[PDB]
């Protein structure tokens, strides 16, 4: 399965949308939902590398958040963290962003970032 909607990019069995324009995290979450995807989940180094190659230099929202501040970071699709790419010292805790390096930072959810990444399953 490697088919994606127009404007989305395939990697492996998924499709990705590199969104641009100011969003706080929840607004990015809904922006992805409006296009029938979700804020991206990341489950391998190879997926991460694909994303880093396209990462906004001024940071991007991804689909990880410290749910109900129950203290566990969980992906928006409900999957759990098995792969991680935290920047040194992170998480400091919120909502998670990807730096230009691809590394992750937990941040205030009301922070305004210029980019955000969505995913969905590729069709076959
Ligand atoms: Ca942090």
């Amino acid at each position: 399965c490697n088919t994606c909607p127009e404007k989305w990019i395939n990697f492996q069995r998924k499709c990705y949308y590199f969104g641009k324009g100011t969003k706080q995290w929840v607004h990015a979450r809904y922006a992805c939902d409006d296009m029938e995807g979700q804020l991206v989940s990341i489950h391998s180094p190879e997926e991460q590398d694909f994303l880093t190659k396209r990462a906004s230099h001024t940071g991007s929202w991804i689909g990880l958040r410290n749910l109900d501040l129950k203290g566990e970071f969980i992906w928006v699709d409900g999957s759990h963290v098995d792969y991680s790419n935290w920047a040194p010292g992170e998480p400091t805790s919120d909502c998670v962003m990807m730096r230009g390096s691809g590394r992750w930072n937990d941040a205030f959810c009301d922070r305004k970032l210029g980019a955000w990444v969505c995913d969905r399953l590729a069709t076959c």
